């Protein structure tokens, strides 16, 4: 699309925990729709978010996000004391600033970046059942002047799975030739990943594009991910390669073979896909 | 040193999988002349290259290659029917583009960067079966103007050894001191590494070299890598610190105690290696 | 902040290998003082540095770095004969060099960065004993310019440990809001790990901070690392955030439930922590 605006605008959300079906738990903007991976939440640089949070479970819950700015009462820890009982209602406050030269000449890094947010108080005091059971999301800061993508899609390793789908059941993702696709890639759980994807590649950097002819970063294919790891990028689909059913998986073998994978389904103009039959 | 050319030839190459000994199978250019890791394949952005390949083994095989473009025809799974059944043949075509504005003033990204090809449908539909086998190879892409080296090596961390030869048996590489040595640097299978070169470092960016004073990329001698990761650099062979057998390992303890190790053998000008006794 | 001037010194230390409590062995600069991890070192761009070492230890010993420049003598391996005997001494010596043009006008690359010493002879040739108990330490090079930090921290995931410290212990480190705060943070032994720090974040480039508006490096606050990877960075403590317990620890979520956390202690300017009451 076109161009990330400056940002300053203070935001509200309402954001929900619920148990879902088969033991999971999700993070949801509206009661009764939380989703795995939770909702996608996008700010640019200086914009303040409050999220007026509510635990609709039998369990405390906790909402942590990296990247961000937040003082010391929105940490979403017990360690602290900013859990959030069962039944009970909090506002978590994020913040985000611009890059910037300090007094001193040094610069100031901003917020803007492929981020995420997630429980850290189911299970363990680090989270690991909620992280388990789906209590996790992707938080995009954009600064003034990026690119904006025609669509986006998360997609998480959380152990042995991606998105907490049973092995061997997706997510696929649907674009036509020519779409300028964003990916936000996050890992949770307790084992180290490689995201592939067949057919496409982008820079090692923060957007994930190079900044122009000067720009050293490694142009990748393959990435190699730990826990709590995010990344993002855009690509531009079928670019150079044509529609198909565009493979994307882990890449530890054993991995693929059990289940980690999915398709990146680019359609020619007139919807059809060559040599896809499902 | 000389610099990569602009590129944009229409290249041909012949290659073949065959088993070799002990349960292994390799890619080579020419029959009976399979290798592990398999040739390495050069290209200038814009180049086209036709891999006229010929399954020789009695399992079907493929060819997947990472980073180059490829129509879906030459995806190399089975999945989209571009394997190659025992005894057949097939045309994979690579192509690759120079980086440059499109037509809405965004950069695209070039081809250039070190890369691989490998198996993608021994033993299960990921090629786990092959990769372990041996079924693996380089693939460097470079940009007009790179910098070339004297000579390039290729080394493969697949599972447990080092290009699938048995435990502390290298490979060593050989260099004088003051060549420009290239190392392409590749990882397969189900862990996780570290990759160590004692008396060298490399930058972390696209070639390995920092393009100037304005490069931020972190300089190092140790890098984590995964499975179907690549990397490359350029060294000076010697440089700052001079001749002798300057080992490489993954830095992984068990995996260096079990064998996980290399020399990069650098030379005096008269040839000679100091205190340098292979037991 | 104070900024590294341009190196070229010559100096020298002594550093002793020695045994510590618990069958713990650590390098030291002053006998009776070794430490885990041994003693910082931090060196400018040019600046050369002689060891003069000595192991105190009934095992051979060495001292292996990494990043910096030293012949095959200073290597610290047995193949090459640069390890130390029981009760032996020996001149270690490392080199720095800025970056530069060489002669053919291609960049040579300086010493610059976040790097660190460990022993390579110890329980194998890869020193996997000498490093489970204890022998690493960091070094820092600096170039021309770089900024000076108030105080550096050194944080080492050795195996399932921080710093060979027993599970839950930390350390914690303290610093008042606005500090200008180095990490170095070192990797070693058989797992690999992530580095996570809540509510501070850094660029993933050679210093940890941003040259300026055209530097596409990654902000992150996370981290994957694997066994003698190092890296660093510097923060302002509690910028943008304010004073409480921030907690550091590696995110493997076993790991973190079993104890490979931390806090950096950031006080308010009146000297107080907010919302930090630990038990008696
Ligand atoms: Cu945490
Ligand atoms: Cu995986
Ligand atoms: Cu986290
Ligand atoms: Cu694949
Ligand atoms: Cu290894
Ligand atoms: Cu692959
Ligand atoms: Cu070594
Ligand atoms: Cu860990
Ligand atoms: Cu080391
Ligand atoms: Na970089």
């Amino acid at each position: 699309a076109g161009a990330a605006p400056a940002g300053g605008e203070v935001r509200r959300v309402t954001m929900y925990a619920e148990r879902l079906a088969g033991g999971q738990m999700g993070y949801g903007l509206e009661k009764g729709k939380a989703s795995i991976p939770g909702p996608l939440i996008e700010l640019n640089e200086g914009d303040t978010l409050h999220v007026e949070f509510e635990n609709t479970m039998d369990v405390p819950v906790s909402l942590h996000v990296h990247g961000l700015d937040y003082e010391i009462s929105s940490d979403g820890t017990k360690q602290n004391k900013s859990h959030v009982e069962p039944g009970g209602t909090r506002t978590y406050t994020w913040r985000t600033h611009e890059p910037g030269r300090r007094a001193d000449g040094t610069w100031r890094a901003g917020s803007a970046g492929y981020w995420h947010y997630h429980d850290h108080v189911v299970g363990t005091e680090h989270g690991t059942g909620g992280i388990r059971n789906g209590l996790y999301g992707p938080v995009i800061v954009r600064r003034k002047g990026d690119v904006l993508p025609d669509a986006t899609h998360t997609i998480v390793f959380n152990d042995m799975t991606i998105n907490n789908r049973p092995a061997h059941t997706g997510p696929n993702f649907e674009a036509t030739v020519g779409d300028r696709v964003e990916i936000v890639m996050i890992t949770h759980g307790e084992a180290y990943h490689t995201f592939h994807m067949h057919g496409h590649r982008w820079a090692d950097n923060r957007t994930g594009m190079l900044t122009g002819p000067d720009d050293p970063s490694q142009v990748i294919d393959n990435k190699i991910c730990g826990p709590a790891d995010s990344f993002g990028f855009q690509i531009i689909a079928g670019e150079g390669v044509g529609a198909g059913a565009w493979m994307y998986h882990c890449h530890v073998q054993s991995h693929s073979d059990m289940g980690m994978v999915g398709l990146f389904l680019v359609k020619k103009p007139d919807g059809t896909i060559p040599g896809y039959d499902p």
